[PDB]
């Protein structure tokens, strides 16, 4: 195609089940039948406090756990129950976000030439990509990219892949869907093996959908951000950061307690590598979209880049309103800065600034760094 | 980038443990202690016979089996055991193939800018892609595409994706690794579960690796094929063709008997969509690499496009020497074709022919159609 890959529409959706973080420990310990673990509950009460999460939407409900109680047992086999939920739920949630993007875009869905489906919740053959084309009625000849088991940096993964798709294929229009349902990693509290206990407080459900294309038809298409550049790098010596295994008992979860420090040690290098080519040295002259793996990661990034204390508001905002949405989370944040900037009357779609940097963090530890150019 | 994405090297690897198909029914029913199922044992021998497969390489060993006996159960929880095998084995097998590709390539590892890792066997976080760059010492900043649970058509998927990365990124060099270990799909024999049983006779293990790039440095790099065009379409009313679920008992397998006919029904359209823009109508005027989903799919494609009788010899060869290698299978066949061609002294890398078509067939049912342009041998 001709011109930079451009984001032209963003839609989001969540499961209807809302849970206030302020009530989560009571529910969670009630529901897993673990109220005798009071010290455990207190700790968990405290972790929920420090998440800086106000609420989450969860496809997993209390009825489901009743019917599939082994999901609450720590090492009881429960994958089949989890698959039953997410193999269906993930593409349905994704279709919901996609309808909104397609509607915002406004053009006929027959013009969608490429589908990128991304999730960290379950797998199946045929894929969630197949079900989405069916659900949506996309062309049977749409080219698909089925991204399974992707994790927390994959919101940047889908833009990096979309960029090359859109730019190498003249007139191509790419639909991106990241759809995450955290039922895959639900686990009861375990004194021993506390590992997945912070996961219970952290992750929320949702899907984000994007339309991306080169050479927008400016009469009927409305550019939101240009994708300037994408980088992916493995942080040295951080393999221990995060590990998640798909086992009989579900999606396992180990999170190293110094992950934020691993981000603090490497994040200026990623910033410099991305902005230096553009001639930018002042981090505060650009807008930031940071995957909120946790509050501490946001604070470290803010510290190490010496950000003004309002710089990560949009990121802190979707952590607050939704929790960690894994691969869909930075796409929610893109929507958030673009909507807030229109609401506030900014001169551009990127908080009135011309350039921005999105970060995704995942296993590896992997950093994805995408440079976005605002519009107007 | 430059002109067309171009395949510049290819390497293949397999587990060292080989099994003669002729002996597989005996091996199989004896390790699963399913000896009393003489009838079904007879049934399975007939299936092994008709596969047109002579041997398969398998990472799954009988002592791993007798060590993790639930894998043998005709359904019991065994995913942990299978994962334990494949989470390590898939990237190690893939590393083995990538070293060979990079060795053929001859350029520094450091020049590899993108990695596509593709498999159908197991998943892990960090992925097989991470493991691979660590095994090979690839650049930490290599751009990765981790293709999990992909299936029998993904040999075309990786080519289709490699094509756009290589063509949109000036001077980029893409490493493609497809590595498959059929242990996720191993199951003991059981009465009315026959598609699963047919799979115990069909799939073999292996990894293929390719170096893909645009604007080859013609001094040091040697083009093998150019990737001309790429299509993916789902075949109408064939959702039931194949279904595989990853569950506590491992990966399920369900295959409809009419899959060969479903391909037959749709294949000439695929060929026509791919070759008409090139002004080609003569199917015998081109080379064909057909994913040996089974011998019957090869027969059917051959019959439907009315190819001469040894048109599919290369696809038949690797099915015979390796079994169905899921996503890497057609990449083995690309190597077979170019290696047999250079050896017979063909004037091109594509059986002496100029253009060729490769077909991947997967769940959907999906067909991936990629057009390859051969290169002249001297």
């Amino acid at each position: 195609a001709q011109g930079l890959a451009t984001i032209l529409a963003i839609g989001t959706a969540t499961p209807p089940n809302c849970v206030a973080q302020a009530d989560y420990a009571d529910y969670y310990f009630r529901v897993t039948k673990s109220e005798h673990m009071v010290d455990l509950k207190e700790k968990f009460k405290r972790i929920c406090e420090k998440t800086a999460i106000k609420k989450r939407y969860l496809a997993l409900t209390e009825d489901y756990l009743q019917e599939n109680p082994t999901m609450c047992e720590f090492m009881a086999p429960s994958l089949n129950a989890r698959q039953d939920l997410v193999v269906t739920g993930v593409p349905m949630l994704g279709k919901e976000a996609a309808v909104k993007a397609i509607d915002e875009w406004g053009l006929p869905k027959s013009k969608i030439t490429h589908l990128i489906f991304c999730t960290t919740a379950g797998v199946d053959m045929p894929g969630a990509d197949y079900q989405l084309v069916k659900l949506l009625g996309l062309s049977p000849s749409v080219k698909r990219y089925m991204l399974y088991q992707q994790g927390c940096a994959a919101g940047g993964t889908v833009l990096r892949l979309a960029k090359d798709l859109a730019e190498n294929n003249k007139g191509s229009r790419v639909l991106i869907v990241c759809s995450e349902i955290t039922a895959i990693l639900f686990h009861g509290p375990n004194e021993n093996h506390l590992d997945s206990l912070v996961a219970q407080a952290l992750f929320g459900d949702g899907a984000a959908a994007l339309i991306v294309g080169s050479g927008p038809h400016l009469a009927v298409e409305r550019p939101i951000f240009e994708i300037v550049s994408t980088d992916q790098t493995i942080l040295p010596d951080t393999e221990k950061a995060m590990k998640l295994h798909l086992r009989e008992g579900g999606l396992t979860f180990q999170l190293h307690r110094d992950v934020p420090l691993m981000v603090a040690k490497n994040i200026e290098n990623a910033a410099e590598k991305a902005l230096s080519p553009l001639g930018i040295t002042d981090w505060n002259s650009v807008f930031w979209m940071v995957h909120p793996g946790g509050r501490a990661i946001l604070d470290q990034v803010e510290r190490k880049l010496n950000l003004k204390e309002d710089k990560l508001r949009a990121s802190r905002h979707v952590l607050s309103e939704y929790g960690n949405l894994i691969s869909a989370c930075v796409l929610f944040i893109i929507d958030e800065v673009r909507k807030r900037s229109m609401a506030e009357g900014k001169s551009t779609t990127g908080e009135g600034l011309d350039c921005g940097v999105l970060f995704g963090f995942g296993p590896g530890m992997t950093v994805e760094t995408v440079v976005l150019r605002s519009v107007r």
